[PDB]
Formats: C-alpha cells, structure tokens, sequence
C-alpha cells in the first residue's frame, strides 16, 4: 500500500492520472520523482523547468555542480540527485528529444532506468516539448518498466486520449 490516490490502473505495475507532477510530488512526497531532463541538466522548461521552479532553483544549483564534476549525461541515461522539497530523490532521466533529431529507439533505454527503483512518480518520457508521440511513450513505458510507476499527465485532453486509446 502507498499514498498515491486517484490513479487509473493500466497494468499490473503502471498507473496513470491527469495531474500536475509538481503538485503531486508536494502532496505525496514520493521516494522518487522522475525529471524529464536533458544531458546538461539545464532545467528550463516543461517538467524540468516546473520541478526546478518549485525547488526555488536548488535543483539547478545542485545540477550545475553535478555537471561540473561528471560532465553531461547520455541520451537514454540518468542520474540520482536530491528530491529537495518535492521527494526524497529525483531521478533525472534523459529521453530522446525529437526536436533535436535524437533517436526515438533510445526511449526504451531511458525507461529502463526506472527499473532500478521500486516505486516512482513520473512523466511520460520524450512527451511534451521533447516532441515524441505520447501514445508511443506510454506503450514503451508499459512494455519496459517492471517496477511500480505512477504517471502524471498534465494535459487533461491528452490524458483522456491516452486512456481511451490504451491497448
Ligand atoms: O510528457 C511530459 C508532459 C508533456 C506535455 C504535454 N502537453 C502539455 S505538457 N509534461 C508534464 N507532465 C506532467 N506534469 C508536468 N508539469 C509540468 C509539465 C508537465
Ligand atoms: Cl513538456
């Protein structure tokens, strides 16, 4: 039993809800919130900009130190950093950005990072401003993640389309 509320159950392990991931994280304070990161951990817009704003820029400050020490992430890769006031940990995961010409096949690799964590609050990787098809991102999530994932879909109209089209 966990404290996630109001989710539709898609499979044994994947749940979905129309919600603002920032507000969800503040309410649940999950062990792991997933950020839709880029390789530079520059949290400007989309989920990343919103999460970082909610931390009063502490996420960005921590991220800049991480990059100065370790260099950029790989597309498809991840790192674990603090969750600040939102969660215990933030798993920064880099899905491919179609608006940069990155290989959509890397989306499966990106979702594989979720399997290192028993329970996660997450967005659909490569969706939104990353330019991939969200219906595809959900399919890859369901077919790749084996741990318990609670998906927050900000757009109510998109959420209804994802539910009604889910196979
Ligand atoms: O796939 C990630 C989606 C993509 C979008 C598609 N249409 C509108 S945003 N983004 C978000 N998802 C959940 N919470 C969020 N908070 C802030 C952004 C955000
Ligand atoms: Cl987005």
């Amino acid at each position: 039993v966990n404290s996630f509320s109001g989710y539709l159950k898609l499979t044994d392990n994947v749940y979905i809800k129309n919600a603002d991931i920032v507000e969800e994280a503040k309410k649940v304070k999950p062990t792991v919130v997933v950020n839709a990161a880029n390789v530079y951990l520059k949290h400007g817009g989309g989920v990343a900009g919103a999460l970082n704003k909610a931390t009063n820029n502490a996420m960005q400050v921590e991220s800049d130190d991480y990059i100065a020490t370790n260099g950029p992430l790989k597309v498809g890769g991840s790192c674990v950093l603090s969750g600040h006031n939102l969660a215990k940990h933030c798993l920064h995961v880099v899905g491919p950005n179609v608006n940069k010409g990155e290989d959509i096949q890397l989306l499966k690799s990106a979702y594989e990072n979720f399997n290192q964590h028993e329970v996660l609050l997450a967005p659909l990787l490569s969706a939104g401003i990353f330019g991939a098809d969200p219906i595809h991102s959900l399919r890859v999530c369901v077919d790749t993640v084996r741990t318990n994932v609670y998906l927050a879909v900000f757009d109510k109209n998109l959420y209804d389309k994802l539910v009604s089209s889910f196979l």
